[PDB]
């Protein structure tokens, strides 16, 4: 079966699995030549050619802050047809679209895109809000923790009365009908999601057991709340140029990822850019992410950010645990910075006379 995108779908799926940018750009360069939109292609390949594509790279795609990003997101999403279908069994289908990036900012632009879609086409008929259906489906990804995480005992799973009380008035000030809730809790109870996530997140990730004593992790976690703070305070190794702004966590991601929000590095010179998300273990999200707590740092677009990346990572005392490429830098680039940074702070510390 021929259709007008065929040889492209073939090349793109090659590119795309070896470095996803390469991908994009083919589908950037083929829209070009062929008149075509390059964001409605691009939810087509990516919802089409699920089976055939590295679903982290889709999944990481979908859920990135970006201008493409987020246009690709929508597209994607009205792919599915969710009219006149289950809620639950809508949002299982979605989940699975994709491999689950272990970011909290991404996961929570994924769910927004299906609630959004999901009430769109079934307009007021058991959801009355985009906010509702977001509401619904974030309660229902934390009922799941709470009904299968063994951590909480039998005697402690939240009840059906406990999920309806939450919900009271959610429904864009109305409540949500007994059986259309009775009906997801009875379900997420029977089965719980395939939620499949990445095993590691693009830049650098810091992880261990030890990692909570590190000077920096504490000096980086108390930074989130403080106010008119220099970061430099916290990282002396990146200069005097760098501000910052923090996005704080919304209570949910918290209870469900650990997470405690992102600080935004930017210099104001070069334009570098990183940003460092940091995530504590709790009862809740350990059942998901484990036990440790986490630091990722992931460099920005534009030039030099792999080094301000590197230069933060660098001063912490634990070590960088896990490296992963970035959709715009690979992994090789990310470890060449980082361990010369490292090299440079022993050279400096042995020529001053430090211990």
């Amino acid at each position: 079966y021929f259709q007008g995108d065929s040889l492209l779908k073939n090349e793109v799926i090659k590119l795309f699995n070896d470095k996803p940018k390469s991908g994009i750009a083919r589908i950037k360069k083929w829209c070009t030549d062929n008149n075509q939109d390059f964001i409605a292609e691009t939810a087509k390949i990516f919802y089409e050619e699920k089976s055939n594509l590295n679903l982290e790279f889709v999944g990481d795609y979908l859920g990135t802050d970006g201008v493409d990003n987020q246009k690709v997101l929508e597209s994607f999403t009205k792919q599915f047809d969710f009219k006149e279908k289950d809620y639950l069994e809508s949002l299982r289908r979605f989940l699975q679209s994709f491999k689950l990036p272990g970011e909290a900012q991404k996961i929570d632009r994924l769910v927004e895109s299906f609630g959004t879609h999901y009430y769109e086409q079934n307009l007021n008929i058991d959801i009355n809000s985009k906010d509702a259906a977001y509401i619904l489906a974030y309660q229902t990804i934390m009922l799941n923790t709470d009904l299968h995480n063994p951590s909480i005992a039998k005697s402690k799973k939240m009840t059906f009365e406990q999920l309806k009380n939450n919900l009271k008035g959610t429904n864009e000030s109305k409540n949500f009908n007994d059986n259309f809730l009775k009906k997801i809790y009875d379900e997420i109870e029977a089965k719980p999601f395939k939620l499949n996530f990445v095993k590691t997140s693009p830049g650098y990730e810091l992880t261990s057991t030890t990692l909570n004593k590190d000077s920096t992790f504490k000096k980086l976690d108390s930074f989130l709340h403080s106010t008119d703070v220099n970061i430099n305070t916290v990282f002396p190794g990146i200069g005097d140029n760098v501000k910052t702004t923090v996005d704080q966590p919304k209570s949910w991601l918290s209870f469900f990822t650990g997470y405690k929000g992102t600080i935004t590095l930017t210099d104001n010179k070069t334009s570098a850019q990183a940003t460092i998300q940091v995530y504590t273990p709790n009862i809740f999200s350990k059942w998901l992410f484990g036990e440790q707590p986490r630091v990722i740092i992931q460099p920005g677009q534009t030039k030099e950010s792999i080094d301000l990346a590197a230069k933060a990572a660098a001063d912490f005392s634990s070590p960088v645990k896990n490296f992963k490429a970035t959709y715009d830098y690979e992994v090789g680039d990310l470890i060449k910075a980082y361990d010369n940074q490292k090299k440079l702070i022993t050279i400096e510390r042995n020529l001053a006379l430090k211990e």
